[PDB]
């Protein structure tokens, strides 16, 4: 059938590596990615001052769902902005309700906590975000570089972003497509 | 003294992972990075359609040199644009003449060939860019993930971008700073 679709939610203070790596690798898989700006259509200042122009506002992108995966980058301030957003809450609850994949990296998974998403799952985060994520004991913590418990797919940091992205590709399109996308990247794996 | 400075030259068709990873990691080292747009000040459409807004035009950024490192991302079309640019030629020749570091990744090193930079050095590239780089036998080819022969620092692909970036940090600011920057990244190394 038609190609699958990914929504990447881009907020001020996002970790730009954790944004670009998944966008790029998921597009290499032939999956249609929408980089959606939380605040609107305007360019977004990431944590290390890379400025990325989103494909659409979140307001507009939401209308074009549903998506096969919703992706939440990290960066402490980006994740905080995701956590505070009513629009993000709605999107994640819809995705959960419809049994769609949700993928979050670094501080990103803390937005799952904020929005009460995926309780009872095994999750990982950046080491520095563990205490925030674990407040209340609603998840079981993992130190795996990528963790996947059903439809909740989490990962740890900039340096796990390729593994994270490839896990999203594998979850959507299978092992063989992921292996094919992986090879030209020159990963040490 | 004052902090060191890096120039990252951003052309249409650049590999956005190979652009953002070095920018971010070098900024984590406290080094001042200028993302300079080859074509001007306008946003740049990268190879996988991430759009990045440069900090300055190359025309303007050149004026603010010299730089402790000049960084050339890859992406086949980005590298081709770098290779065709008289402005890039001038910058690289100046940097070479002044015994400053030049760092290039993936297809990026092929711009060194185009501009006659660093002949007689050991270099690596993306596997698919080897034949282009080696036309004429002006360099000695390496399969190391990062290669450094004096002031010519090369690397292979998206999946070597962290190693590449950290090697730039080490070359400028030393092993200890590089190790400090590395740890929070959650690299498998």
């Amino acid at each position: 059938m038609a190609s699958k679709r990914a929504l990447v939610i881009l907020a001020k203070g996002a970790e730009e590596m954790e944004t670009v790596i998944p966008v790029d690798v998921v597009r290499r898989a032939g999956i249609k990615v929408t980089v959606a700006g939380l605040a609107g259509k305007d360019p977004v200042q990431c944590s290390r001052d890379v400025v990325i122009c989103p494909d659409a506002s979140l307001e507009d992108a939401k209308k074009e769902g549903p998506y096969d995966v919703v992706v939440l980058p990290g960066g402490n301030l980006g994740a905080q902005n995701l956590s505070e957003s009513a629009a993000v809450k709605e999107i994640l609850k819809e995705q959960e309700n419809r049994k769609g994949l949700i993928a979050a990296i670094c501080a990103g998974p803390t937005a799952l906590l904020a929005h009460e998403i995926g309780f009872g799952s095994k999750v990982t985060t950046h080491p520095l975000a563990k205490d925030k994520m674990m407040n209340g004991g609603h998840y079981t913590y993992s130190e795996n570089r990528v963790e996947k418990d059903g439809l909740i797919l989490t990962s740890r940091g900039p340096g796990t972003s390729f593994e994270f992205a490839l896990a999203i590709v594998e979850a959507l399109n299978g092992k063989e497509v992921a292996a094919q996308v992986k090879a030209p990247l020159v990963l040490k794996d």
